[PDB]
This record gives C-alpha cells, sequence and structure tokens, in this order.
C-alpha cells in the first residue's frame, strides 16, 4: 500500500482570481532499488549511473538536489551542518561562541525589545515560548530539550549511518571514511572531485527512504534537452526516469505576500511531528500565513496506490477564498511600495485623484504598513507590509542565497528591516495623536460638554517641565479659542491634557468633569485594543494581551498611582502601550459603524472538489460595545471630518470628492537605532572622536579591572559578614570557605554591551568635550513616525482604513496610501 500526494488547494480573492496555484515541471528520479540491484556482477551500476548521471546535468548546466552535508570550499573540507549553525547566528547577529541555550534567549530578548513577546514571555516553559516563537513565523533550529542544535543531533546521526561510532571531529578524514564504508563501496581509482558527484545521489536515496519505498528526485526543473536524452539512454540508465511533480506558484508574486505566506522546507525542529502526521521527507509544507494556516485544508486528500495498479485517486484541497479585494490590495502594495521610492531621493507620488511634490530625506524610512477592513462585519479588504516578499523565491525552496542574504537584515533594528514580518498584525507602536479620540470618548462619557472651549496657552508648566502644542515648540502655541471639534482638528494636545486629567492645569486643578488615566485606559480596553484582532488562527499575529492589574503589581513590589505628567503622555498617544495597526482598525471602525466591536477575517468561504462551499468567518463576533451612550461616537466624527477639510489632513482630502472622517498621528526623532556591535562601532570612529585607539582600549580595560577589584572585594566582605552567622549548617558553610580560598575574582560578562559601555566612558574620559550625541552622530534616527486612520463615507460608513509610515516624520507620507485605498472602494 503506498501513499498518493492530491493536488494542494488553490487560495483565491473574494471574487475569484488565483493568488495560489499550482504548476507542473519536468523531473529527473531515481529508482534506489534498481540502480542497487545485484546479482552475477560483483558491483553494482549504482556508483556509474550516479556519475553518469550528473555529468550529463552538469553538461546541461542543469541545477540538481544537493544536500550531501559535506562540502569543499576551495580544497577545504568542511560539514553544512557547521556552516547551517553560524549562518543562522550571523542571520540574526548572535555571537558565533554562544551555545544553543543562549542563541535561543538572544533571540527572544530581540523580539522583546520589539514588542512582538512581553517580558512575562520570558519567564515561561521553553517549549511554550519555543510555540510563541514558531506561532509569529520564527523557527530557531534548537531542540529545547537537550538545549542543542538540530544541525548536532543531524550530524551525530548522519555519522551513525556507514557506522562511524569514530565520532572524531574531521571533514576531511570524515569524507574518506563513508568513501569506502561497507554500504557504499566505492572504487577507489576515482578522484575524490568525481568521486563526490557519486556520494550526492546514494547518500540522498539512502537517508529518504530505509525501508524499500517509491523513486527520489535529483532535479527538480530540467529542459527538453535533457529529457529526450535520458529516454534515449533509457537502457544505459536503469533506474532514471522522467516524471512531472507540481510545484507552487502565486501569478501576483509579491501582492498580499504576508496573508498568503509560502510553502516550503519541513521545518528540522518538527520533522517527526509531520512523519506521524503521514507526511514524506520530500514535502513542502505552509510556513506562514493562510499557507500553513489552512495547510491540512489545502494538503487535501491522500489516496493510495497498491502494491503499477492505481486504486484509490486523490481528492484536491478544498479552494481556499481570501477576503481580500486583489484590485484593492493591488492598490494598497503599489501605494507603500512607491511612498518608500519617491521619499528616498525625492520625486512626486503619482495619483489618480492629483500628484503631490516629495523631497528626500524628511522620512529616511524603509518601512510601511497599512490595513483596510469593512467596518461592518470585519472582513479584511486589503493588507500591505513593506519590505515584502515573492511567495515563489520559496516554492522550488531555495534555502542559502536568496533566503539568508535578503529575508532578515539589522537584528538589533528589526522592525524596519524584517520582509517576512507582518507590520500589520506583529509590528506594534505608540499610536499618536489617532488615541485622542479614545481620550475625547471617555470625557464625553463622563460629561464633557463638546462646545467647552477654552484660550489654549499652546504650552502648560509643571516645574520647568514644559507639555506643549507642536505649535509651541516651533515658535508661539496657540490654536486660540479651542472646543473639542478644534481639538481634534488642528490636534491641540493642551485640550486632551485638560480633558484628560479633568481639571484646567495652568492654573490650578478644578475643570467639575473628573476624568484620570484610568478611565483613558478602561476606554482603551472597551474599544478592544488589549485584545488579539480575530487574525491570530489564520495568519501570524503578535498576542495583544497587556499586563493585568494583578501581572502588574507583583513585580512592582519584587506605585499603582498616576503622575499628572504622565496622564498628559498618556491622554495624546504617547505611553508605555503600544498597538498594531490591526488593533487601530478595531478601534477607528468601532467609531464608524456605531460602537460595534468586530472581529478581523481574511479566510472567507472554502470551496470543495464537488463546487459546494462553507463561510469559514461567519462566527466570527459582532459585539455592542457596552457605552453609556453610543452617539459620544457622533462627535468623534464631527471632529474626525474637520481634520480631513480643514485641519492638519486638508493636504490630502480637502479637495477629495468623498466625506472622509480622519485623524492624523505623528512624532519627531527621540535618539538613535543601535548597531550590530556597539564596541566595533566605537573602534570605527575612534579617530573621528580625537582619541587614539590603543589608548582608549588600554583605559576601557583599566576601568573593567578597577570595577571588578571593587566588585571583588565587596564580594570577600558580603561572604566574610556571611560565615559569622552562629548557626549556619556545615556544607553551606564549607561551599562559602571554598569561595574564598580559590575564588574572590568577579568578572564582567564580556558582552558588547558591557565592553562597549567601558570604551564610551574611555573616550569621554580622554575627550572630556565630547557629548553622547556627537558619539552617536553616525547612527540612524529612531522614535519617529506617521499614522493616518480614516473611515468613509464619513455620514454612512463602509471601510476603516489604518496606515503607518514608521521613521517617517511628514504625514503626507501616511494619508496618500490611505487616499488612493478609500478613493480605490468608492470605484472613483
Ligand atoms: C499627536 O500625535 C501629537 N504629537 C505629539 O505630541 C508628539 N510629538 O512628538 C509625540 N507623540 S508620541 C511621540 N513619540 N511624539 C500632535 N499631532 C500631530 C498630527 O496629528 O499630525 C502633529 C505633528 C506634525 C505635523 C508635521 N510635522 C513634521 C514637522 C513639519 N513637517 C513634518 C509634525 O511633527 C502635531 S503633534
Ligand atoms: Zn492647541
Amino acid at each position: 500500500k503506498l501513499a498518493i500526494e492530491a493536488p494542494r488547494g488553490e487560495i483565491k480573492d473574494r471574487y475569484g482570481r488565483l493568488l495560489a496555484g499550482n504548476k507542473n515541471l519536468f523531473t529527473v528520479q531515481v529508482s534506489g532499488n534498481d540502480i542497487n540491484k545485484k546479482d552475477a556482477n560483483k558491483h553494482s551500476r549504482a556508483n556509474e549511473i550516479s556519475l553518469k548521471l550528473i555529468n550529463l546535468l552538469e553538461r546541461n548546466g542543469e541545477e540538481y538536489v544537493d544536500e550531501f552535508p559535506i562540502y569543499v570550499e576551495n580544497g577545504k573540507y568542511y560539514y553544512t551542518y557547521d556552516r547551517d549553525i553560524r549562518e543562522y547566528k550571523s542571520e540574526n547577529g548572535i555571537p558565533n561562541d554562544y551555545n544553543a541555550k543562549e542563541s535561543f534567549y538572544y533571540l527572544v530578548d530581540k523580539l522583546i525589545s520589539a514588542g512582538i513577546l512581553s517580558q512575562e514571555d520570558k519567564r515561561l516553559d521553553a517549549t511554550r515560548l519555543q510555540a510563541k516563537l514558531n506561532e509569529n513565523g520564527y523557527y530557531p533550529p534548537i531542540l529545547v530539550s537537550k538545549w542543542m542544535f538540530t544541525a548536532e543531533r543531524d550530524k551525530r546521526d548522519w555519522l551513525a549511518s556507514y557506522k562511524i561510532k569514530e565520532t572524531k571531529l574531521s571533514a576531511k578524514e570524515a569524507f574518506e571514511k563513508v568513501r569506502n564504508s561497507d554500504a557504499l563501496e566505492i572504487d577507489k581509482s576515482l578522484s575524490d572531485e568525481d568521486a563526490r558527484k557519486i556520494m550526492v545521489v546514494r547518500d540522498l536515496i539512502k537517508s529518504k527512504g530505509y525501508s524499500q519505498y517509491n523513486p527520489v528526485t535529483i532535479a527538480k526543473d530540467v529542459g527538453e534537452t535533457t529529457i529526450a536524452q535520458i529516454e534515449e539512454s533509457a537502457m544505459d540508465l536503469v533506474g532514471v526516469s522522467i516524471a512531472v511533480e507540481p510545484v507552487r506558484y502565486y501569478p501576483n508574486g509579491s501582492l498580499a505576500s504576508h496573508m498568503l505566506g509560502y510553502v516550503g522546507k519541513m521545518p528540522s525542529t518538527q520533522i517527526e511531528s509531520y512523519l506521524q502526521k503521514g507526511y514524506e521527507t520530500g514535502d513542502m509544507v505552509g510556513l506562514a500565513g493562510v499557507e500553513k494556516s489552512n495547510e491540512s485544508r489545502l494538503r487535501g486528500t491522500d489516496g493510495y496506490k497498491m502494491v503499477e495498479i492505481e486504486s484509490k485517486k486523490p481528492k484536491s484541497g478544498d479552494t481556499v477564498y481570501l477576503t481580500l479585494d486583489k484590485d484593492l490590495q493591488e492598490v494598497s502594495d503599489n501605494a507603500l511600495k512607491q511612498i518608500i521610492e519617491v521619499a528616498s531621493k525625492g520625486g512626486t507620488f503619482k495619483s489618480k485623484f492629483g500628484d503631490k511634490p516629495i523631497s528626500a530625506y524628511a522620512g529616511k524610512a524603509q518601512s510601511a504598513a497599512l490595513i483596510a477592513i469593512d467596518v461592518k462585519n470585519g472582513e479584511v479588504l486589503a493588507s500591505s507590509s513593506y519590505p515584502n516578499y515573492d511567495p515563489n523565491k520559496f516554492a522550488k525552496g531555495i534555502s542559502t542565497e536568496d533566503y539568508k542574504a535578503l529575508q532578515p537584515k539589522n537584528p538589533n533594528d528589526l522592525l524596519a528591516g524584517s520582509p517576512l514580518l507582518n507590520l500589520v498584525t506583529q509590528g506594534e507602536f505608540q499610536p499618536g495623536s489617532s488615541f485622542k479620540m479614545l481620550t475625547s470618548m471617555a470625557a464625553l462619557e463622563n460629561g464633557l460638554d463638546p462646545n467647552f472651549t477654552i484660550n489654549d496657552p499652546g504650552v502648560i508648566m509643571l516645574g520647568k517641565k514644559s507639555f506643549g502644542d507642536y505649535v509651541w515648540n516651533h515658535g508661539r502655541g496657540n490654536h486660540g479659542m479651542t472646543n473639542l471639534y478644534k481639538a481634534i482638528q488642528e490636534s491641540c494636545n493642551i485640550y486632551m491634557a485638560t480633558i484628560g486629567t479633568g481639571k484646567t492645569w495652568p492654573d490650578g486643578k478644578s475643570i467639575g468633569i473628573d476624568m484620570n488615566a484610568n478611565k483613558i485606559l478602561e476606554y482603551a480596553k472597551l474599544f478592544g485594543l488589549d485584545q488579539n484582532t480575530g487574525l491570530q488562527d489564520e495568519v501570524e499575529e503578535r498576542a495583544g494581551k497587556v499586563p493585568s492589574t494583578e501581572d502588574k503589581l507583583k513585580s512592582t513590589q519584587a506605585f499603582a498611582k498616576w503622575s499628572t505628567a504622565d496622564t498628559f503622555n498618556l491622554a495624546i498617544g504617547q505611553g508605555e502601550n503600544a498597538y498594531t495597526p490591526a488593533q487601530i482598525s478595531r478601534y477607528v471602525a468601532a467609531i464608524a459603524n456605531g460602537g460595534n466591536l468586530v472581529e478581523l477575517s481574511v479566510v472567507d468561504r472554502a470551496v470543495s472538489s464537488d463546487y459546494s462551499s462553507v463561510k469559514i468567518n461567519d462566527q466570527k463576533k459582532v459585539e455592542k460595545i457596552p457605552f453609556k451612550n453610543p452617539d459620544n461616537l457622533k462627535e468623534l466624527t464631527k471632529g474626525m471630518k474637520l481634520v480631513a477639510r480643514q485641519g492638519t489632513a486638508k493636504s490630502a482630502f480637502a479637495d477629495f470628492p468623498i466625506d472622509v472622517a480622519a485623524k492624523t498621528g505623528t512624532a519627531e526623532k527621540s535618539g538613535k537605532i543601535p548597531t550590530d556591535n556597539e564596541y566595533e562601532y566605537l573602534k570605527s570612529h575612534m579617530s573621528s572622536y580625537n582619541v587614539n585607539l590603543n589608548d582608549a582600549i588600554k583605559l576601557a580595560d583599566k576601568m573593567k579591572a578597577e570595577k571588578e577589584k571593587e566588585l571583588s572585594l565587596a564580594k570577600e566582605k558580603e561572604i566574610k559578614k556571611k560565615l559569622e552567622n552562629k548557626d549556619l549548617k556545615d556544607e553551606e558553610r564549607k561551599k562559602l570557605e571554598e569561595e574564598l580560598e580559590d575564588g574572590v575574582k568577579v568578572r564582567l560578562e564580556d558582552t558588547d554591551k558591557v565592553n562597549s559601555s567601558y570604551l564610551r566612558k574611555a573616550i569621554k574620559e580622554l575627550n572630556p568635550k565630547i557629548t553622547d550625541d556627537q558619539i552617536d552622530r553616525f547612527k540612524q534616527d529612531y522614535g519617529s513616525f506617521t499614522w493616518t486612520v480614516a473611515f468613509a463615507p464619513a455620514d454612512d460608513p463602509e471601510i476603516a482604513v489604518v496606515c503607518v509610515i514608521p521613521q517617517g516624520d511628514s504625514s503626507v507620507f501616511s494619508l496618500l496610501p490611505t487616499r488612493e485605498v478609500i478613493g480605490t472602494y468608492m470605484g472613483l
């Protein structure tokens, strides 16, 4: 009884346009039984056919399967296992010296700094943490049980075959012991160059099947020349034949890359998982997006063949329809490619609705994210991340150059350089001035009269720390006489400060409406901003659960009131808590749809072989936000309409056919993006700081030793005070006593963090004038972004659009995408 693999199902748009599909290639297959067949001859024709075959392909310039885990880089023998380990570490700036356990938790500490995982995620069973990494699209090739790398277990087990119980480490030596193993029996009168072409084919065939099975593939795509060449020379090359094997293709390439996902090799760290699930070794599996989400559905139903006699025919995978409109997704992808392009070296944003001039460097931004949802039912109509990818690079499965060289980037700033990262579900950001409608919604529900106005000072002093409108921080801060509508309209932080705190702050604290942070954070929770969006079981979503009330207490003690200055920040978007575009989308959508919390969906329907369908996304929860008076939202949209026509977004929308509600979020630079190596950065610019390098190293090294001496002593003094405890168990004391004899040598960590902390210290001593800014002068700018959130047509809404350009500074950058995606939707 032999398994047949079903044709993989198709992924289509809401209207039936193909996004993921199949296409047939011509493959070379070798039957390991037939080539190793022996009878009267002393030796199998296996080795000769392997050589013949290859030499044929290398003549036709044809790419072949090479998984043989010893390669020669310019006459030097090396393990591929050994190479993949260090390639992984350098992939995300991990120190080579770092072991399996410290290489894993290092990846964790990065993603935790990037907001993808939380601090409570680290204090967590390591398999549940590998699950969280795995769920977000991270696959560290690390077995958490024995704290070792797959490549090592894989090397030991690969050497175990050919009965090499030697374990003596030598790539040059190992190459031989296998070459003349009882199992291979390769003739010695052949050079290790042509003798290695042999092993590629034999070692492959050996690995895939131990129990007799069906053929193995040695070329996945081969041209007309090498087809007819291998049919006519069939009797010469017994075992070698031409089959057809289907492959994954995405005709629109990079379109909806992140929602769609990719198929590729089964991830090394759970091959046993997939083999008990009934998978072959030579098998492609969805590893991201809907491809993985619906792996079981799209994989279809295996049909056996008897052991030719064809018994049970397979059943093709249900066709899965997304909620994405291709037409709109196209505009959304093209939009964001364009803003990043035109923003670099300057240009014009070309728009159906009026092209705009743009000059360079106002952002210096590499990334972008945008989402568009149906506000009634939470169906996602378009979802674009930049950087993105071609799912096709993976169909065949390149796993060295295209994968390594371009699929990650600088690991000390991954949000702006991870093409596999869906910034829309997985990238959290400080919501800027788009939070304001949450603050205003809280104030309204706690009595606020929208028409109440203030003579805007444009700045609030709180002991020579000044919280001011941007219009103040750049001149005289005044929005003159200012009610809620003008506050939302021109984005007055002073108005929001006053309503968020429930008191008139420049002149004491009174107001008479009773509003605090807890009430704002309440209205955060009500708009589902501490909640997963609905996409998490369909695509990669960063979990949105925010720290609990009792979980925040327990880390404080091992107070809980809100400062005025903090409340001020929280009111206007600045805050501990950061949120993803898809999260905001639900929040703005709730304004647009009259106070309903829609659960987002990307998978619409599946359609079986018998052309019947089912609606996957009709379980989705719509839920009446428990507002005191939902008519309060109509004052938000009254505000957000003025933003479009007269406000912060008139540049884009003022001369736009459709009534658009909108709010802009924008934040300026606040520091610098760290390097992958501080220490070397400081060495590279030692001259530029007017400091001798040798001297600075010799001093930094001195300053360290002096901190150690200091730590060492204060250690000795603690052990000795501890030893004066009258009643101390003898084992306890035998430990402390044995430290003082051989130990009392405290050492610093030897990190980039530590060794570079001390070098910067040495620099400032030998240049007593230089500033941190001047030292950090060469680094990229951190802490800037622009949000545009909008919904339309404002007076009877249908669609919400959220757009973010991180490291961007001009709200033009976010507005114009939003404006295209809304324009397109309404059929203009
Ligand atoms: C809302 O987002 C408000 N922003 C801020 O308070 C911040 N200033 O730094 C902030 N919040 S969180 C963080 N890290 N920083 C006000 N609204 C906005 C808006 O809605 O657009 C304005 C900013 C403004 C517009 C144009 N800007 C750049 C300089 C001029 N050309 C580009 C710009 O910063 C006012 S702040
Ligand atoms: Zn103001």
